[PDB]
C-alpha cells in the first residue's frame, strides 16, 4: 500500500497556538474541508480513491503519531464548537485535492 | 516521508485468537525479536536504517490504526506475562530483516 492517511498528514502544518482546524465529525453534514480536520480528511481519501476510511475514532487515535513521525506537535483543546487544533492545511492541499 | 513504521505493518499477520507476539518495551533487555513486537520494531527500522524509532507508547497508539490501514483487527490481552497480541510476523520477515 501507500498509507493514505499518512500521506493526507503530509499536507499539514502546525500553528503557534491551538486555533487552527477542528476535528469535525461524521454527522456535520454540509462538509466543510476548510473547517474540519475529519472532513479535509474524507475529501483527501476521496479524490485520491479510497472508499475505505479510518473512522473519526481511528483517525483521531493516529492523528498525533503520524504528526510525530513528521516532527510536528499536535495540540487539541475543548471549545465551545467542538475540539480545536492547531494545524492548517498547506497550500499544495488547495490545488492537489481540496474541492474547489 | 518514508514511513517505516508502517511498513513494518506490513510484515504483520492476525491471528484467530490473542496467542501472539507480546508487546514488549524498551527496557527488556536481551532483546527477543521474536517474542516481542516492540523488539521486533527495533531490529526492523534498525535493518533499514533508522535511528529514530517510535517510543512504544507512540508505537502502540499507531499499531490499532496502521492495522486496521491494512485490513487486519487487532487484538491486545493482558497477562501474567504482560501485553500480548494476536499477531505473527510473516514469513518474509525472516529473510528481510529478522536477525539470524
Amino acid at each position: 500500500d501507500a498509507d493514505p492517511t499518512f500521506d493526507f498528514i503530509g499536507y499539514l502544518e502546525t500553528l503557534p497556538q491551538t486555533s487552527g482546524m477542528y476535528m469535525g465529525n461524521a454527522s456535520i453534514i454540509p462538509r466543510n474541508y476548510r473547517k474540519y480536520l475529519y472532513h479535509a480528511y474524507l475529501a483527501y481519501m476521496e479524490a485520491n480513491g479510497y472508499r475505505n476510511v479510518l473512522s473519526l475514532k481511528m483517525f483521531g487515535l493516529g492523528l498525533p503519531v503520524m504528526l510525530k513521525e513528521y516532527g510536528l506537535n499536535y495540540e487539541k483543546r475543548h471549545t465551545k464548537q467542538g475540539i480545536q487544533t492547531n494545524l492548517t492545511l498547506k497550500e499544495e492541499s488547495y490545488g492537489d485535492w481540496l474541492p474547489k
